[PDB]
């Protein structure tokens, strides 16, 4: 299909040009006013900030250099910055600035005020199948783009999918994304979403993203994920077992798609066969989807989040507000030379 082939051909050209020549050091901390902490966790902190000269709002991610305990954490944060400054796609949050100082690394991204898909899912209870299909189509197109660049995403989960002013998805957190020619081996990802070959410490590939899409569609349509338990070891036992139970309200087409995405044998899993992403796009559950219309954002969304303005934080939750301290002396300079 030639218009698709040439689209992805140009996508890859434009990615490689930025990949081979990353930008660095494009602002500093005292160019911004701090407003509110939007989240804190294994990813560091994300704060709402306002640019003093333009008045524009941004989401600033702050990483503390000295909390590194493993060399793979350094590699992961360098992956994230280099990939984000090189990609361009309608459903990916855009990186606007990056920089570092004596104590921290900073990635300054567009601010999306509608909140996390996770909050809206837990408030509504479950999404109808048309609503879940609207969000799933956007992830299918995003993985078609990323995989064609030889990138694997490895952190799909509802907390990472923000809802924008038009009710469409923006994917955030490239902390585990990586450029991969064949296989890769790191143990990473949230337990509920891990594919069997990650749990079994095998060399793995882009098929782990299509497994995670199966978990995400099930969770959107049921209201809970297919494999859960109080201990990760119990979660892992269900994931590798080859057994999943579907609610009776699931359509027959939905069950059939999920059995093919949640296929424990990676050589039989949809997205990883000879026809690649088209086994998914041509499946009966997507028969009503206009793929070009979704890409061009011409489809009316299932709902628009309620918010008052580009600086409204009411769709995020409350965290203890802590200092952003920047030591008199530099820490960990060499290890982060490339940032
Ligand atoms: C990339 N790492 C941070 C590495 C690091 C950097 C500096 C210091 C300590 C550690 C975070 C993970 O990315 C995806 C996942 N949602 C999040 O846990």
């Amino acid at each position: 299909q030639e218009s698709v082939k040439e689209f992805l051909a140009k996508a890859k050209e434009e990615f490689l040009k930025k990949w081979e020549s990353p930008s660095q050091n494009t602002a500093q901390l005292d160019h911004f006013d701090r407003i509110k902490t939007l989240g804190t966790g294994s990813f560091g902190r994300v704060m709402l900030v306002k640019h003093k000269e333009t008045g524009n709002h941004y989401a600033m991610k702050i990483l503390d250099k000295q909390k590194v305990v493993k060399l793979k954490q350094i590699e992961h944060t360098l992956n994230e910055k280099r990939i984000l400054q090189a990609v361009n796609f309608p459903f990916l949050v855009k990186l606007e600035f990056s920089f570092k100082d004596n104590s921290n690394l900073y990635m300054v991204m567009e601010y999306v005020p509608g909140g996390e898909m996770f909050s809206h899912l837990r408030r509504i209870g479950r999404f109808s199948e048309p609503h879940a299909r609207f969000y799933a189509a956007q992830i299918v197109l995003t993985f078609e783009y990323l995989h064609s660049l030889d990138l694997i995403y490895r952190d799909l989960k509802p907390e990472n999918l923000l809802i924008d002013q038009q009710g469409y998805i923006q994917v955030t957190d490239f902390g585990f994304a990586k450029r991969v020619k064949g296989r890769t081996w790191t143990l990473c990802g949230t337990p509920e979403y891990l594919a069997p070959e990650i749990i079994l410490s095998k060399g793995y590939n882009k098929a782990v993203d299509w497994w995670a899409l199966g978990v995400l569609i099930y969770e959107m349509a049921a209201g809970y994920p297919p494999f859960f338990a109080d201990q990760p070891i119990q979660i892992y036992e269900k994931i590798v077992s080859g057994k999943v139970r579907f609610p009776s309200h699931f359509s027959s087409d939905l069950k059939d798609l999920l059995r093919n995405l949640l296929q424990v044998d990676l050589t039989k899993r949809f997205g990883n066969l000879k026809n690649g992403v088209n086994d998914i796009k041509n499946h009966k559950w997507f028969a009503t989807t206009d793929w070009i219309a979704i890409y061009q954002r011409k489809v009316e969304a299932p709902f628009i989040p309620k918010f008052k303005g580009p600086g409204d934080t009411s769709n995020f939750d409350d965290y203890e507000e802590e200092e952003i301290r920047v030591s008199i002396n530099e820490k960990c300079g060499k290890e982060f030379t490339e940032f």
